């Protein structure tokens, strides 16, 4: 099934976010596609109680225990809690913002995972790595740590956000994006199974738009996105339709 | 007015967290006593919409502007709309267990104040801090870099957390040179209107001896706040 994350970050209130999902209530989501919106941490409960149960809820981000003396954080059983069945892990914001380890990012998949939600697991390579030639390694060590804390890739999606794209002065076209995404489609059928291959989504998470979704969801391993700011708007409706 | 936080960092659910709430809800809270309740931050709607207004709610952390691209974090903004009126900032957790620098709290605090919102600010020093004779120093640099965000005093409670433990003594010591730093750096009149309540740890039992300290203006509550006995810290002064 063809996935669309609206990653909202951080923006919204109530009003203009009702009326977001006013507007994602009333669309058609299609049959072959599975769409999961990540409200602010302060809306997971407010957004699931007004969205569609035909839209999934998404957590931003989690802590790595169920309860504890973790002043500002949210637990995967808090998202649960709230009806919300994914949380965002990893997303280059929380690791170069907010200097997110990786050590730190597994042993949250693991949590998150183990408590029953899925995981939109985000890895990418910044502008110099990339241009020092280790985008392989780069991506290739992040996904590692993510999968060395992965049972059940049934309950997760890759997501692949081009970093050294994001306000440096360069863009990634879609056959950049289908390079990266086919170098991890191999590590997958490589490292866990053919069937896992088969089976577990790479979406990307650069840039996508109404204009550009349809070109990047015809690449053979681009499976889905992982929206930015067009989430906030109709035009998520247009990525949503990207197969169709 | 004397002033009782309650940190419920990490902790709760729906269910328990109601449980938690009707409890306090029932509670007669004194006449001189503002009450104030930091749920999970998943939780600050459903907070506010179960607590009887006579008890305002506080989100736990916030970013420093309005809206942006900082996937898992909140803005002072989104606290009001939810109807909180105030934040924690600078806790202990924040700043030792997810490293934000005295630079960035700094900037959190001008951010809610301007968008209006109380803000709990935290200091305290680490026990080889402590050990190496350097508290003075430490929570006054801690001081100084909220102080140079803070237009309006009105609105600020300054929360000392001995993250080193802690006797009443102890306390009233630091808290009495906290107030002595206002009265030098800031101006008297904020000196002697902010209230420096305690963060370290406080129950049922030392609550008393600890509001008694005269520049022991509260506390902020960790886990006593889940508990009953948060009602008998509530009534510390009678
Ligand atoms: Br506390
Ligand atoms: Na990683
Ligand atoms: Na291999
Ligand atoms: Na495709
Ligand atoms: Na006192």
């Amino acid at each position: 099934k063809f996935f669309v994350g609206g990653n909202w970050k951080m923006n919204g209130r109530k009003q203009s976010l009702g009326e977001l999902i006013g507007t994602l209530n009333a669309a058609k989501v299609p049959a072959d596609t599975e769409v999961v919106c990540a409200p602010p941490t302060a809306y997971i409960d407010f957004a699931r109680q007004k969205l569609d149960p035909k839209i999934a809820v998404a957590a931003q981000n989690c802590y790595k225990v169920t309860n504890g003396a973790f002043t500002g954080e949210i637990s995967p059983g808090m998202i649960k809690d709230c009806g919300a069945t994914w949380v965002v892990l990893g997303h280059s914001e929380r690791r170069h913002v907010f200097g997110e380890s990786d050590e730190l990012i597994g042993q949250k998949v693991a949590h998150a995972l183990a408590e029953g939600l899925g995981v939109i697991a985000c890895i990418g390579e910044k502008l110099d790595e990339r241009e020092a030639g280790i985008t392989e390694k780069v991506v290739f060590e992040q996904t590692k740590v993510i999968a060395d804390n992965v049972k059940d890739w049934s309950k997760v999606v890759l997501a692949y956000e081009p970093v050294w794209a994001i306000g440096t002065g360069k863009t990634a076209t879609p056959q950049q994006a289908q390079e990266v995404h086919e170098k991890l489609a191999g590590w997958l059928k490589s490292n866990v199974s053919d069937a896992v291959a088969q089976s577990t989504r790479i979406i990307y998470g650069g840039s996508v738009t109404g204009a550009t979704c349809k070109e990047l969801a015809s690449q053979p391993d681009v499976d889905g996105f992982l929206v930015g700011g067009a989430s906030l708007k109709p035009e998520f409706v247009d990525i949503i339709n990207a197969k169709q």
